[PDB]
């Protein structure tokens, strides 16, 4: 059993159940935002795979603008012909702080057996300014008895104009299906509103 993952629009809803396929958004998340800002984020899911958990919390205006500000200048990207593909999945840090020392995460990919590739990323986010202070790729399952392990390259890194976090891999996830040796060669890219 070796098979190959790249990063393109999944298949079915089941694939990385916690985002939204493209061009579609969670009927719940309709009921939480303006017609306005509805429209962005149609458009950002015609090529971001989003996971709107963060409108499942009381979001300060000074946040709504941060998110929505990024959002904006991504749509017009899309629309100005600029991002005019797939581009990965996308998540929404909390509010949750600590110039402020913020951690947030990201599932690059779950196996449709249970196994899957994490990102997390610590930063200090300012008025101008994003910087990455530390980055992991790690690995696991929900199920006992996978014993999974990830070997090869991640990458995470900071845009300036989309004002997002990106984190990549590439490498091969290994893993136990019972006697069956299961190994996948995983190319994901994971964003992240810092």
């Amino acid at each position: 059993n070796e098979d190959w993952v790249v990063n393109e629009p999944m298949q079915s809803f089941e694939e990385n159940p916690e985002y939204a396929p493209l061009n579609t958004i969670p009927d719940w998340v309709s009921e939480k935002v303006t017609p306005k800002e509805y429209e962005l984020w149609r458009t950002m899911s015609s090529r971001y795979e989003i996971n709107y958990s963060f409108l499942k919390k009381d979001i300060s205006e000074k946040r709504k603008k941060e998110i929505y500000d990024c959002i904006n200048n991504i749509c017009e990207r899309i629309e100005k012909g600029q991002i005019n593909k797939y581009e990965g999945f996308l998540n929404i840090a909390d509010e949750d702080g600590t110039a402020e020392y913020k951690t947030n995460g990201c599932t690059l990919y779950t196996h449709s057996l249970g196994p899957y590739i994490k990102a997390a990323v610590t930063y200090k986010k300012s008025d101008d300014d994003v910087t990455i202070t530390s980055s992991s790729v790690y690995t696991g399952s929900p199920y006992l008895g996978n014993d999974p392990s990830f070997s090869g390259a991640s990458s995470v890194s900071y845009d300036k104009d989309k004002k997002l976090i990106a984190a990549s891999c590439s490498g091969t996830l290994s893993f136990k299906d019972g006697s069956r040796k299961v190994e996948v060669t995983v190319q994901k890219t994971g964003f992240m509103i810092p």
